[PDB]
């Protein structure tokens, strides 16, 4: 016979639990030593009966391990003797039986076993609540990646039946304890109980506003309409999507939550009362926001001040003071933002460098219906363009790729009179920008466009300006970028991130737990890109995008925020979400086997575009590499099950609405499923980080990224234009964001911009032993160590003087893309997932 000697590693729900960290031998470990906790292995090699693995004798924990060389912070050890024999084969998986009331999280499983075999490995990672709660065993399975084949015989059954766990149908209301993957339209940000005007539209599941699918909860319909689903202070998402985190900082969904609930409201009585003024002079009373900051009644910040997270985010003076870092924007420069130059330069390292495209033709056209600003043109001329630079007709700029343009008309011109009904004046903007010899790029013209001049046919009312160095005309200037800017701001916020990062992955997350077993090797290579992003998303339709929510307040397109980006989800296609795929659509490279990476860049000086590249062939080799190690033919993919069923069920699920997109590939090539995997680590790492971190840094100060407009653009001479003679500053004040939203707005992505403690970054970095495939785990180094050789070859890039646009007139060299970070604020590091 024999004695397996188990090795178990865990840690306790006080030292993971928002509640306990509130502050950060005695052994409560003792509690775990009586019947509370019991394994059983399950055998991989010795089938029972019927196909299913035998099981062992059922072990309770035996004494705690006081040290190993290798514990860790917040973890407990024990050991733990099975009962075992030769004959009994080899343990494959194992069940384990909370008692204990009170929930763990299991970390692992390490078994010195008997045969000639080495120590087996399981990596658990999950909270195990209380046994009576499941009516069938939990069950984990040990290091070793199988493909479908489920391939131990004895184990196979065991694989099929948790995949069935953890679907569990779609039906039901959801509970705190359970592992439930499934799919739901988004129905629930809306409050139609709470009035007629605060019901929202159901995004996904029609033409009209189609959507991606977000994870399935199943409150109770609203009860002014069945369509709709209850509102809860509890969104639920399978446990083990929400991760805890052994500090008191670290909680940043918890101090988004907080900031929105408690912060708001607080804010507010300063105002509604007026132990603050309502809006700000001069830009002079915007800059002391990082000096001085907000002076705030001392019963305020007695409140606003010690709870759980939102310290040192929220610099204090003690009292009163309420104190903003200084966002990196105007560190050395507080007057460079002004620059024309910076303004186009944030085009291609800003925090939105996504958009911008190389002008086709001239002038630009519209993707609109029947009206005729989309029929033909926008008001553009040609003798409008070069007020004293090269000498180059528009044909001959655009013969020479020097012309290029950020379009802002189409999505906001349908909802214009709308948003121009409320306290919000907006304009379509479209703005032309030439491409200086000396590398740089200079907005030539801006295109401010109203709504139907009469009716709504051909209702192209546009007003074209000029940039102007002197006088009344730079002021003016100084306003027309500033309705770019709130156009920009907020495509940006509704689309360039929560849309194409957070809401399109989230269906991939549902799809892969509900098909792909935890033992498939793509699961693996998927999972550590999936980290808290359905956790995040929750908080988003709870405090972020919902119908009164932070978003609809502070941004541009108001309630109107939300039904826009599916809008613009009509839009989507997913394989030109890979950056090669998204530069050419864009007409900012051509194809080109000669250069280092196949295509050639219009615009050599392009940061995100530059190192985005080296990080995208990073991510792209290393998937190849993973790929090809387990699937030996392209057969070896049509004959895969789970992961058929998996892709499947995304295209006609998850993107449902989408199903039926011919560009949707086809898992019947290795090559498609390599292109696939990099697009969707793409998006979930370089991606967001590209589109989120840099959000405070620059934005961080209001008047460089204003989030919405409440003035029409000043007419030639009346008061409103005499004023922005006498006191320009104060006419800009009153044209972007009020002081109220502008504190909410700095408050909010001052955490979005944050790095947590414990991030895990894309830098070859993991959790414990993920796989016993040394192959793999090789792959995985070589990976990591050409992520660090890019780090250094960027940071090179930098230094290099010829390329300005790294820097621009703000002496901000652009940092977003370097893997690696050390917490915090910092304009830089790549997370492996979309985690905040
Ligand atoms: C605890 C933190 C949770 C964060 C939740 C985030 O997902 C939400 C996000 O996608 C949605 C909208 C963010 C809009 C910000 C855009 C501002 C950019 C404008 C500029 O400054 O120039
Ligand atoms: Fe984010």
């Amino acid at each position: 016979g024999h004695k397996i000697k188990g090795t178990v590693v865990l840690m306790r729900k006080n030292v993971l639990d928002v509640n306990s960290v509130t502050s950060v031998t005695l052994d409560t470990l003792t509690a775990f030593l009586g019947r509370s906790v019991s394994l059983q292995l399950i055998s991989a090699t010795k089938a029972d009966a019927n196909g299913k693995g035998k099981l062992g004798k059922a072990t309770f924990l035996e004494g705690i391990i006081t040290s190993l060389p290798t514990l860790g912070a917040g973890q407990s050890a024990f050991k733990i003797n099975f009962e075992w024999d030769d004959g009994s084969g080899i343990p494959g998986a194992f069940y384990i039986k909370n008692f204990m009331q009170t929930e763990f999280f299991l970390v692992s499983l390490t078994l010195e076993d008997i045969p000639n075999h080495g120590s087996i490995h399981f990596v658990c990672n999950s909270w195990i609540y209380n046994a009576k709660l499941f009516k069938s065993d939990r069950i984990f399975f040990a290091n070793q990646t199988y493909l479908p084949s489920e391939t131990p015989a004895p184990l196979v059954k065991y694989r099929e039946e948790e995949l069935h766990n953890l679907r569990g149908d779609g039906t039901g209301e959801r509970k705190e304890w359970e592992r439930i993957y499934d799919y739901d339209v988004y129905n629930d940000l809306g409050d139609p109980d709470k009035g007629e005007n605060h019901a929202r539209p159901v995004l996904g599941g029609n033409d009209t506003f189609p959507y991606p699918r977000r994870g399935r909860t199943g409150r109770k319909p609203t009860r002014k309409d069945p369509n709709s689903e209850s509102r809860s202070n509890d969104v639920y998402l399978p446990r083990d999507e929400a991760f805890g985190h052994l500090k008191s900082s670290d909680f940043l969904t918890y101090g988004l939550k907080s900031v929105s609930q408690n912060v708001l409201p607080l804010l507010q009585s300063a105002f509604d009362l007026n132990f603050t003024p309502r809006e700000f002079d001069s830009f002079d009373e915007v800059h002391g926001l990082y000096s001085g900051g907000i002076k705030l009644p001392t019963d305020i910040i007695s409140k606003i001040s010690p709870l759980p997270v939102l310290k040192e985010i929220f610099r204090t003076d003690g009292e009163q003071a309420l104190k903003f870092p200084p966002p990196k924007v105007i560190q050395v420069s507080k007057s460079a933002w002004m620059t024309d130059e910076e303004f186009a330069r944030e085009m291609l390292a800003g925090v939105n460098p996504n958009l911008i495209r190389c002008l086709k033709d001239f002038p630009p056209r519209s993707k609109l219906d029947s009206q005729v600003y989309g029929d033909h043109t926008s008001q553009i001329t040609k003798e409008h363009l070069e007020p004293n630079l090269e000498g180059l007709t528009v044909d001959e700029a655009i013969q020479n790729k020097r012309l290029f343009l950020l379009d802002h008309h189409d999505p906001i011109m349908p909802y214009l009179r709308r948003i121009n009904a409320t306290s919000t004046k907006a304009y379509a903007t479209r703005t032309i920008l030439f491409l200086k010899n000396d590398g740089t790029l200079r907005p030539l013209a801006i295109e401010l466009s109203l709504p139907h001049p009469q009716g709504d046919q051909s209702g192209a009312f546009s007003q074209v300006f000029l940039p102007a160095d002197e006088g009344v005309e730079s002021s003016i200037w100084l306003l027309a970028k500033a309705y770019v800017v709130v156009n920009d701001s907020c495509y940006h916020q509704l689309v360039s991130h929560w849309l194409n990062t957070h809401a399109v992955v989230e269906p991939f997350i549902i799809a892969t737990n509900r098909h792909l077993s935890v033992v498939h090797p793509i699961y693996k290579l998927l999972h550590p890109h999936y980290r808290d992003t359905m956790n995040i998303n929750g908080l988003a339709r709870l405090s972020l995008v919902n119908d009164g929510g932070v978003i609809e307040q502070t941004f541009l397109w108001g309630r109107y925020s939300v039904e826009m980006s599916a809008v613009v989800y009509k839009d989507w296609v997913f394989t030109d979400q890979a950056l090669p795929a998204d530069l050419i659509k864009r007409g900012m490279a051509i194809e080109d086997p000669s250069c280092p990476h196949g295509i050639r860049l219009v615009i050599e000086d392009y940061p995100y575009t530059v190192d985005g590249l080296e990080i995208w062939d990073a991510i792209k080799t290393w998937v190849h590499e993973y790929v090809f190690l387990y699937y030996k033919s392209d057969d070896t993919l049509r004959e895969d099950p789970e992961l058929q069923a998996c892709w499947k069920e995304l295209v006609e699920v998850g993107h449902g609405d989408k199903k039926n997109e011919p560009w949707w590939p086809k898992m019947q090539t290795r090559e498609e499923l390599v292109e696939a995997c990099a697009i969707i680590i793409w998006t979930a790492s370089a991606l967001h980080a590209a589109v989120n971190f840099g959000q405070y840094p620059y934005g961080g100060l209001i008047l460089n990224r204003p989030t919405l407009s409440r003035r029409f653009m000043p007419e030639k001479g009346s008061a409103e234009y005499e004023e922005l003679r006498k006191n320009p500053q104060k006419a800009y004040l009153k044209t972007i964001t009020p002081k109220f939203q502008t504190l909410i707005d700095l408050s909010v992505i001052e955490i979005l911009s944050r790095h947590a403690s414990d991030e895990v970054y894309l830098g070859e970095r993991d959790n414990p032993n993920w796989t016993s495939d040394t192959r793999a785990l090789e792959a995985f180094k070589r990976f990591g160590n050409k992520l660090a050789q890019i780090e250094n070859k960027l940071s090179e890039r930098n230094n290099d003087e010829k390329l300005r646009n790294r820097c621009g007139p703000v002496q901000m060299p652009y940092t977003l893309l370097l893997p690696s970070s050390k917490e915090g604020l910092t304009f830089r590091g790549i997370p492996n997932s979309i985690s905040i």
